[PDB]
């Protein structure tokens, strides 16, 4: 089998991508938030504390024939952001694109925290990294993809985040048309629970490459890449302008500006992000100052390959025996 369906960011600066999402019988629809860093499928639902809801589209498993309590399992979790949620769980049909588990954990919000409460646009999120790091207890579950793996024709999926644009997560098939070139894979470490791997080394717009090993995640769920200290400060230093804000919590730099691309290495590939791509507009409505898309990783403890890095790219998350992800330009 294989599914393919569409994904498009919640707003004008791709602060988040959302997909539609089947639950239950007849077919509730949410939109959810595909989580490469994360392992629980979570939604809104008619348990979350009605304070809590603002405009989300809820799941209500009362109105599933499908759905089944799951009986004493709970689920609470912390995101690397501050924010939270938790719940209990039912199992139901899930579909993604015409792909279809049944069976599915889906966690049911009782409480989310205030930054989930104030997205109306984003129903819940869909887990992709390994199911090591799913939070329910006390029989932890399997995600989307670790359900389907074995009925799809090939045990892959893939992200095409688009720029201010949709773009296509593809399940048990790679589509040759979707990229330019070759895919280069590259090796992934599984230890922490997240797809891991390790680039090759960066440049700042037209300059040298460097040759020096960075490890981090590839995370969809994550919006800005988050780099070592001193990488970042080496491409903010290409803009006039450009500082760390302590007050803001992070690079700022003058609207005005027009920014370097920063391209990363996957083995001997390269992939370029644009300049363009960087930017995350006035740090406040009608400021110019803006807030920077490249920023440090200094105090999270990992580089994390999130949207910025990922939508210049064609990524293949490879969910064979040994995991690898692949990265073509496009």
């Amino acid at each position: 089998s294989t599914g393919s369906a569409t994904t498009t960011p919640i707003d004008s600066l791709d602060d988040a991508y959302i997909t539609p999402v089947q639950i239950g019988t007849p077919a509730q629809t949410l939109n959810l938030d595909f989580d490469t860093g994360s392992s629980d499928l979570w939604v809104f639902s008619s348990e979350t504390t009605a304070s809590e809801v603002d405009g989300q589209t809820i799941y209500t498993p009362s109105k599933s024939t499908t759905a089944k309590l799951l009986s004493g399992a709970t689920w609470s979790i912390s995101y690397g952001d501050g924010s939270s949620s938790s719940g209990d769980v039912y199992t139901d049909t899930v579909s993604v694109g015409g792909l279809t588990v049944t069976g599915q954990a889906v966690e049911s919000a009782k409480k989310v925290s205030s930054s989930f409460t104030e997205d109306s646009t984003i129903d819940g999120l869909l887990g992709l990294a390994f199911s090591t790091l799913n939070t329910v207890s006390p029989t932890q579950q399997k995600t989307f993809f670790d359900n389907a793996k074995a009925s799809l024709d090939s045990p892959v999926f893939t992200a095409d985040l688009g720029y201010h644009a949709p773009g296509t997560y593809n399940f048990g098939f790679i589509d040759t048309t979707a990229y330019t070139g070759s895919i280069t894979y590259t090796a992934v470490s599984t230890k922490q629970g997240f797809w891991e791997w390790t680039s090759t080394g960066y440049a700042v717009g037209s300059g040298t490459f460097k040759s020096t090993s960075i490890d981090g995640i590839a995370d969809t769920g994550t919006t800005l890449l988050y780099l070592p200290a001193t990488v970042v400060s080496a491409y903010w230093a290409q803009v006039s302008g450009a500082k760390s804000s302590s007050s803001v919590g992070g690079y700022v730099f003058p609207c005005s500006a027009t920014l370097p691309s920063f391209t990363f290495g996957v083995g001997s590939a390269r992939i370029v992000i644009p300049g363009d791509y960087i930017d995350f507009g006035p740090i406040s409505t009608g400021s110019s100052s803006c807030f920077g898309g490249i920023q440090s990783s200094a105090g999270i403890g990992i580089n994390i390959f999130g949207d910025v890095a990922l939508k210049a790219a064609f990524v293949v998350f490879n969910g064979a025996t040994t995991p690898t992800l692949g990265f073509a330009s496009k």
